[PDB]
C-alpha cells in the first residue's frame, strides 16, 4: 500500500508560503508549486505526491507542524492510493 499526501484549500494561508511549503516538503520547483498551489484554490485541494505510509506519516506531521508554526490552517491529509 502507497499514500497520497495532499494539500488542502483554506481562507488564509498565504500563496508564498502554499509555494514554501511545496518546495520545501515536496521538492517542487517554482512554476509546478503554483500550478498545484492553483489546484488547491480552484479545486479545492491537490494532491502532492504518493508515498509510503510512514513517509506519508511523517511528511503530514512535517508540513502541519511547519503551518502551524507559522500561524497558519492549511492542512495536510493522506490516504490510501
Amino acid at each position: 500500500s502507497m499514500y497520497k499526501v495532499i494539500l488542502v484549500n483554506d481562507d488564509y494561508t498565504p500563496m508564498e508560503f502554499v509555494i514554501d511549503v511545496l518546495q520545501k516538503f515536496f521538492s517542487y520547483d517554482v512554476e509546478r508549486a503554483t500550478q498545484l498551489m492553483l489546484a488547491v484554490h480552484y479545486q479545492g485541494k491537490a494532491i502532492c505526491g504518493v508515498f509510503t505510509a510512514e513517509v506519508a506519516e511523517t511528511k503530514v506531521a512535517m508540513v502541519n507542524k511547519y503551518a502551524r508554526e507559522n500561524e497558519h490552517p492549511l492542512l495536510c491529509t493522506l490516504e490510501k492510493a
